[PDB]
């Protein structure tokens, strides 16, 4: 039942909604969910393409914007920023009630900037300013350029959602870049206590990529095993003396965010990823249908840290079979950028 969302909160995990649309906000639905266990919102270009195509409340906004001398991209941004700002205002009470630790809404920069650190910084700074809300995060793909940009944006005091992570190595590089940005601010005597960063580490896409050629003992196991090991990396990084010195001065840890947590194979229980990845100081962003399933028949237990030994043994067998999870991760990141760019192009065409 719905109290499962407060049980998960008590176990230390935030549940966010992996969807956004004009009607979600205008109807009052988002506000009601913020009172009843949902703590934040994520978007991406695929989510906006579907929203723009399906939600009748955009039609008049598009008609209005087609009266103006604006590029399709700016028409998109006007729409998307307005949805995000409004969602931020819905989430603000929640955000303030936790000292700015929850209640965030994420907006992604243009996918075509993904390998351009400067351009990414410039767009992220602009979108942060355009939204004009303390509880907005700018979402940036975790390419090498993205991690360069992360360090700059953190040093600028901007909260960031680093996305399309599939790699423990690339996640650790992101933590080190965050720590450099924080340290720069502390040395400059600047505030860091409200800067928040999440690392959106994708789940179902790993299983989708591998399962058809894995032996049955490993099917549906790899993504969770990778996440479990990533969380152990996280504990080790952030408890080390180097970070503890920053946290003592008010720095926030980055938090892992489980993304792509809808189940994509009907052979697996639809609550598999939410049920399996609950642990303290994490986020899980879930699509509507998965939130529904979790409320109906999910389980709230501290599962993320259970059976780490077996996670590691399975990752050892994945390697034994010849699957290089770093190669896989890079491929998945590149495919995810291509797909987001496809979605973005599809969104823009009706705005010409
Ligand atoms: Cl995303």
């Amino acid at each position: 039942g719905m109290t499962i969302l407060s049980d998960v909160k008590a176990l230390g995990q935030q549940i966010w909604l992996d969807n956004l649309s004009r009607s979600l906000v205008q109807s009052g639905e988002l506000a009601q969910m913020l009172k009843q266990g949902v703590c934040g919102v994520t978007s991406n270009p695929a989510i906006f393409q579907k929203a723009f195509a399906g939600d009748a409340l955009y039609a008049d906004e598009v008609a209005a914007l087609k009266r103006q001398n604006l590029s399709p991209k700016q028409r998109y941004e006007t729409m998307a920023v307005a949805d995000v700002r409004a969602a931020c205002d819905v989430c603000l009470a929640e955000h303030e009630s936790t000292g700015g630790k929850t209640g965030f809404v994420s907006l992604e920069v243009s996918p075509e900037l993904a390998k351009d650190a400067q351009g990414t910084v410039e767009e992220a700074r602009r979108l942060h300013a355009a939204i004009a809300r303390k509880n907005a995060m700018i979402k940036v793909p975790a390419t090498d350029a993205g991690i360069d940009a992360l360090e700059t944006l953190v040093s600028d005091g901007i909260s960031v959602n680093l996305t399309l992570l599939f790699s423990r190595a690339q996640t650790l590089k992101a933590y080190a870049a965050y720590a450099r940005g924080i340290a720069k601010r502390l040395a400059a005597g600047q505030s860091v206590a409200h800067i928040q960063v999440v690392a959106s580490f994708f789940i179902s896409r790993v299983d989708s990529a591998l399962d058809a050629t894995l032996p049955d003992r490993l099917k549906g196991k790899t993504a969770i095993a990778l996440a479990k090991a990533a969380y152990q990396d996280w504990e080790q990084y952030f408890t080390a003396p180097e970070f503890a010195a920053l946290e003592a001065q008010g720095a926030n840890r980055v938090q892992l965010l489980w993304a792509s947590t809808g189940v994509k194979n009907p052979a697996y229980p639809d609550t598999l990823y939410v049920d399996s990845l609950i642990g303290v100081h994490t986020v899980n962003t879930v699509p509507d249908a998965t939130l529904k399933a979790f409320i109906d028949h999910g389980t709230a237990k501290a599962t993320l840290t259970e059976s780490a030994d077996e996670a590691r043994a399975r990752l050892a067998e994945i390697a034994a079979l010849g699957i290089d999870v770093e190669t896989l991760a890079a491929r998945l990141q590149e495919d995810g950028l291509k797909q987001f760019e496809e979605a973005f192009e599809k969104l823009l065409a009706p705005l010409v």
